[PDB]
DNA sequence: TCAGTCTAGACATAC
DNA sequence: GTATGTCTAGACTGA
């Protein structure tokens, strides 16, 4: 696919084996909700530019706050913050939305933002 | 903790091996035990296998909207599932079946529940 | 609580 | 329609 190489052009840790068609997967699944809500190009924007003041870029949020890419099941923010971020992040309670971000994962609304950029990693 | 019962019941024909397969048929008799567990029909169940009686009664299983039944990662037809895994393990279709006047909730009568009792299907050479 | 398993329903196809 | 495979939210389940 187009979109997704260049996306998946960046991202850190290099992990490869499963992991590496498990990011592809991962990436697939948000561009495909992204582009229903056409949101794609704010979202490279951001990858891109690593531009905090960019906009929130969001995913409807389930029940119990997990997303499932293939069989594995995690936090939305905590999958893309580790995807183009950091590959060694463990858990969100690493992570802390700025003041300018509307739909943290931390507010509980309908949808969740997962603009890697709109998180910081706390030094717990 | 896999329940004896499961163990008993893989006896009568666990499924021509095959590694993986072996421990497929373990999973759909998993899943089909917990079921009868919730509605109180595994005696019944336990039953029809062993004695092999066309004249136990039905053995009920709720029917999913477009009739397909998922045990691990395959689908199929519940009645062909279990014919296959009891019965006929040479079973392919839904069409080599037909079930015998007495089956209350055979599979082609479309009800809210479907029987899954494999003494209450015959097979046809279509 | 926290993390992993399981599957009906929703899709997307192809006659 | 009927037939069939893929994916995942929500349900479930121990630790
Ligand atoms: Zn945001
Ligand atoms: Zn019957």
């Amino acid at each position: 696919p187009p979109i997704v190489k260049r996306l998946l052009g960046w991202k850190k840790g290099e992990q490869n084996g499963q992991e590496e068609k498990w990011c592809e997967k991962a990436v697939k699944s948000l561009v495909k909700k992204l582009k229903k809500t056409g949101q794609l190009d704010e979202l490279e924007k951001a990858i891109t530019t690593q531009n905090v003041n960019t906009k929130c870029i969001t995913i409807p949020r389930s029940l119990d706050g997990r997303l499932q890419v293939s069989h594995r099941k995690g936090l939305p923010h905590v999958i893309y913050c580790r995807l183009w971020r950091w590959p060694d992040l463990h858990s969100h309670h690493e992570l802390r939305a700025m003041e300018l971000c509307e739909f943290a994962f931390n507010m509980k609304k309908d949808e969740v933002c997962v603009n890697p950029y709109h998180y910081q990693r706390v030094e717990t």
